[PDB]
């Protein structure tokens, strides 16, 4: 380990005694952007192709940790495959009042209700546009950029929100993500994705993004059946499973377990990944997921992997680990992938749903 050991147990644990959750992550985000990082190469095995692109490991950066796309290129010094930017909302919005982000420590769980604080589309367009050749290079080489969509709390038309962000950010992105899995905000979803669909068809070739919805670990087995369905049907390019959980699982310690909010890390994990394997059962192994919720270790990755997952995402183990926990999952599911006979990442994906 080294790095990894003085950051979970030494460095970390000072940073959460000292800051509160939201001025820890606003100084984590200017730190990034400044690169100031710890200082694992690369496998043939990590690489996956999906959603029409390269990605040299499946390990990414879920949305919320770099809401408005100030952190992009240090996500990538950090070493994660891929980086997802959001929730940006229209237009800017401040959020709910502070405190509006927990720690739960005892649980490894944070528990969150910013209410999409955004600066909006056209300060994030600019902001992307000012790299969007650095991008253009980092896709090529394997390290897409993912753009996930909000909507403004005020708004009287959720389905125009959306369309105006695959207008506005769809030409900058890799993927997007349809966010309706937001705690803090069937002919009806068809309505909403119909209409994505054919906004983000209708941008130029080199500038037409995958289209992905990301839901919720709380759906009825019903909504679950119907979003399948929905999928299948309109042809949607993936799925992103899950954000995180109004639910309470038993056996929470945190003393703000109690908190409203949206609740993250190893809590959810398992909720997670058996939203992964119903999903990948429901699609028939046909429509890509982007496993997410409580990976922190290679196996954690490897489960949601073997699950149907094509990819992972993280964001609440960094909050406790540190950057070097990105390095740690992917040398762990390196070695996990060779201990149990898989050649690479690709022939884990789903392997669950073949024994
Ligand atoms: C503080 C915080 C903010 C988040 N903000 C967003 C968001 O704006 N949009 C989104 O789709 N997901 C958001 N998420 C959910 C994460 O992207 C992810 O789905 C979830 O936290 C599970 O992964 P984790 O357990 O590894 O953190 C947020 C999570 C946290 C903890
Ligand atoms: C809620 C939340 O977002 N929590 C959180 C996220 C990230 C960090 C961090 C960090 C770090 C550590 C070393 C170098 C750099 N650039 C950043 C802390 C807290
Ligand atoms: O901005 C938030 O509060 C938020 C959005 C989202 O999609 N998920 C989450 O946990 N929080
Ligand atoms: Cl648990």
């Amino acid at each position: 380990t080294g790095d990894e050991r003085f950051y979970a147990e030494h460095l970390m644990p000072t940073l959460q005694g000292l800051l509160d959750p939201e001025s820890a992550h606003r100084l984590a985000v200017r730190f990034t952007s400044l690169g100031l990082l710890p200082r694992f190469q690369d496998s043939d095995m990590l690489e996956v192709r999906v959603l029409g692109h390269k990605f040299r490991n499946p390990v990414g950066i879920a949305a919320g940790f770099d809401k408005h796309g100030e952190a992009v290129d240090g996500l990538y010094k950090m070493g994660f495959g891929f980086v997802e930017i959001g929730s940006v909302t229209p237009k800017p919005q401040e959020g709910n009042p502070r405190p509006r982000v927990f720690r739960l420590p005892e649980d490894q769980a944070v528990i969150n209700r910013y209410g999409f604080n955004s600066h909006g589309l056209s300060v994030v367009e600019h902001r992307l546009r000012a790299r969007q050749q650095k991008q253009a290079k980092l896709t090529e080489d394997g390290l897409p950029l993912g753009v996930n969509l909000g909507k403004n709390k005020t708004s009287v038309d959720a389905a125009e929100d959306y369309a105006e962000g695959v207008r506005v950010l769809g030409p900058l992105a890799d993927y997007l993500v349809v966010n309706v899995s937001s705690p803090n905000t069937k002919a009806e979803l068809r309505r909403l994705l119909t209409k994505v669909l054919q906004e983000r068809d209708g941008l130029r070739r080199v500038h037409r993004p995958a289209v992905l919805v990301k839901i919720a670990p709380d759906l009825t087995s019903q909504d679950k059946e119907d979003i399948a369905s929905v999928v299948k049907e309109l042809g949607i390019d993936g799925l992103i499973v899950t954000n995180t959980t109004v639910s309470r699982p038993a056996g929470l310690q945190g003393a703000l377990r109690s908190e409203t909010g949206g609740l993250s890390g190893k809590p959810l994990r398992d909720l997670s990944t058996q939203t992964i394997r119903e999903m990948y059962a429901l699609t028939q192994g046909r429509v890509p997921i982007i496993g997410v919720g409580g990976v922190s270790s290679g196996q954690d990755a490897l489960e949601k992997i073997r699950a149907g997952a094509s990819l992972v995402q993280l964001y609440t183990a960094l909050t406790f680990w540190g950057p070097p926990v990105v390095g740690k999952v992917k040398r762990e599911l390196e070695a996990l992938l060779k201990e149990q006979g898989f050649g690479g990442v690709t022939d884990a994906i789903g392997a669950d749903h073949r024994r």
